[PDB]
Formats: structure tokens, sequence, C-alpha cells
């Protein structure tokens, strides 16, 4: 008897403990989420190229302020203080600022706690999961205009392109020889394919595409391949700084929009990341409420056994 009622204390215990922290995670990701999509509506006014210098730094200074209060929120903590988002390391602050960055010292662990016999929720997400771990460009390829071009070349989209071939994971260069003309060569500087250059025209080759506009000049370059991981304020600093550029000619100002173009796909990535974590927030909810039912029915059979002894 005595095993059987402990069990049954812990299972209560257990479901009112992490349906609190999962009702926090919900309050704090909803919050966050709010910022996000404002982050997400400045990072396409950002690629609006007809804004002025003032314009630019407005958006910078709003972005700055989003990007410290998604620092504290994900520093948000439970109620009895134990963090949120920092994993299984939940007694110390899981985000730092060091040296203009944020960095993650919470651990990997999800926690999984027992609300009826063999029955398991996952408590909140590691911070990991939502603002670091973050893939660029389009989650699978990325790409950018190379940061010495002279010309004014944008790389207006890319992708995988099943017509060229299945891409191999590889990286590729894309280089100007000609104003019309271009090279492509693989890692190792071997030339795969040349081509004619025309405005907003596919460039194809190695299982990748990309549209590029403008005017590159000879020399001037433009790199993809697989996508890396970038932390969601690394992603926010890095557009804050390009929108702060000075912007006289039209080099630097189609140095700008690359930056900037770049600094959204990735931001875009961001966004279905939290998207995502949001969302599994809410998918174990009704164990909680089966758990918590199954509860009831247990005072059932107590009241009636302690009335009948």
């Amino acid at each position: 008897l005595d095993r059987a009622l402990a069990a049954i204390t812990r299972f209560g215990e257990n479901a009112n403990n992490v349906q609190n922290r999962l009702g926090l995670q919900e309050n704090a990701l909803a919050q966050a989420g709010d910022k996000m999509a404002r982050v997400t509506e400045l990072a396409v006014q950002s690629n609006n190229s007809s804004l002025s210098p003032d314009d630019r730094k407005a958006i910078a200074s709003e972005l700055t302020a989003l990007r410290d209060s998604m620092v504290s929120l994900a520093n948000s903590t439970d109620g009895t203080g134990r963090y949120l988002f920092a994993g299984t390391s939940d007694g110390n602050a899981p985000f730092i600022k060091s040296n203009g960055n944020v960095l993650y010292n919470g651990d990997q662990t999800q926690k999984q706690v027992e609300v009826a016999p063999d029955t398991f929720v996952s408590d909140t997400l590691p911070g990991s999961e939502i603002f670091m771990r973050i893939r660029t460009g389009d989650g699978s390829v990325d790409a950018h205009a190379n940061a010495t071009n002279t010309g004014t070349g944008l790389l207006l989209d890319f992708s995988r392109d099943a017509s060229s071939g299945s891409w191999n994971g590889g990286s590729y260069s894309v280089q100007f020889t000609a104003a019309d003309t271009y090279e492509v060569r693989d890692s190792t500087n071997a030339l795969v394919s040349t081509g004619t250059y025309k405005d907003g025209e596919d460039i194809n080759a190695a299982g990748v595409r990309m549209r590029i506009s403008g005017a590159p000049a000879v020399g001037d370059s433009f790199q993809i391949g697989a996508s890396g991981t970038k932390d969601v304020f690394s992603t926010i600093d890095d557009m804050v700084a390009a929108l702060n550029s000075d912007t006289q000619t039209p080099t630097q100002k189609a140095a700008m929009i690359n930056t900037l173009q770049s600094s959204m796909r990735d931001i875009a990535q961001a966004s279905s990341k939290m998207i995502d974590a949001r969302a599994s927030g809410g998918a174990q909810l009704s164990v909680i409420d089966n758990a918590n039912s199954l509860l009831e029915s247990n005072e059932v059979t107590l009241k009636t056994t302690l009335s009948s002894i």
C-alpha cells in the first residue's frame, strides 16, 4: 500500500510541476514569437534598397532592442527561479553575453516527467533548440556574394536544383571572367562549367542554382555550399551592423543589400525554428489532462476505501 500511495503522490506533484513549467514556456515563447515576428518584418523592410540611411538606423535601433529583450526572454525562470531554457543545468542563467555575442551555458538534456504509470511528458526545451541551433540559408544550402566584390551583382535567391544533377553537398564558386561571362568552379578551383550571364536568369550547376541581377565586375564571385548553424542573436547583430553601414556608391549599396538579403534568409530560418519550438510545447498537454483525470478516479477509490475501513 505505502508504495502505491507514494507513486500516486509523485504522479500528482510531477503533473503539476511539468504543467506549470510548460505553461510558463508557452508564455515566454509567445512573447518571444511576437518579438521574432517584429524582427522578421524589420528584416523584410531592411531589404527595401530605397530606404534612407536615416530609415535604416531606425530599423537597426529597434532590432537592437528586440535582440536584448529576446535574451531576457531566453533567460526566463519558473517561479522557483529555476531557468526554463537551460536544460538540466537550470541554476545559472543559460544565455550569457560575451564580447558582443550570446553564449549558451545550459545543457542539451530535456527532462521526461512521469505523470502516470509508464507515462511520460517532456519538460521544457533546452535553449539550444530554440535560439542557438539554427541552420542558415534555406536550411540545406547557403550562398553569399563575396565580401570583396567591386560590382553591383545582387544574389537574389538560390536553391537546390534537381535539373543540373544530384547535389553532392560540396561547395562551389561562381566567378565572373567578363561582364557577361562566368565560370563555375568547385572546392579545388577546378572548372565545372562556364555560362553567359543575363540579369535574373538562373545560373545552374552541380545540383544547385542561383539568380543574379545588376552588374557584376570582372573577378567578382558568389559562393554556395552547405548551410551552417548560427544563433539568432548573431543573425540579428549582423543585420544591425549592416544597416548602420554607409552606402555612398552603387558598389557599397549592393554590398549592404547582399548582406541584408542573406540576414533575412537566416532570420526566416530562425522564425521557422521558433514556430516549431512553440508548437512542440502544446503537443503533450492532453496527456497531462489524462493523468489528471486518472488521478481524480484515484480520489474516488481512496475516499471509498477510507470510508470502509
